[PDB]
């Protein structure tokens, strides 16, 4: 089963990610490399808020508080730094799992 | 599993089909975007919901999948439960050995 689901997630053009409640990235699909230019290994195991545009920090952290309170987030927009040194806009939809301590993230470039 | 929770909580359409088109698995996003319940899609070919003008192009893509070639950001219209056609962008990866196609979709 886990093989099939892996092929499903990895063949999405949209960003699919699993984070911890504190922000630590556990999983990313190849779409991140395609859209942001960063390799998987450079993102996994670390918090991504350092690629977050300074102006978008306050709003993004407020959304992360909501996730930590067990509220979903729909079509939230912020900017992430890409490997070419430019900021690109993304629309995020995030679903929290408090028992597992995870957040399930879907992202679209805009 | 964790990946299952990712698939089932995703805004994107995620589906597994057979090479002949028969739908084996569908995530809740299909119900959300197309209005159809899982039970009424599983086990069935979805080309019925395919807009007539998009049939020829979609079947050409399915031939490519059957030749083992992936398909990226292919756009067609599917009929929804409210009786309207909605636009989708599909990305499909074939697995000839398993006899499956991994389909990922986004509403346009």
């Amino acid at each position: 089963k886990e093989y099939d689901l892996e092929k499903l997630v990895n063949n999405s053009l949209d960003l699919l990610s699993i984070q911890r409640l504190d922000g630590t990235v556990l999983q990313v699909n190849p779409a991140f490399e395609r859209l942001l230019g960063w390799r998987e290994e450079e993102l996994i195991g670390r918090n991504p808020f350092h690629l977050l545009h300074p102006e978008d920090r306050e709003s993004t952290f407020q959304e992360f508080k909501k996730l930590n309170q067990g509220l979903p987030v729909f079509a939230f927009q912020n900017r992430f730094l890409c490997s070419d040194g430019t900021y690109k806009y993304f629309s995020w939809t995030a679903s929290p799992d408090l028992s597992a301590g995870l957040i399930y993230v879907t992202g679209r470039d805009i």
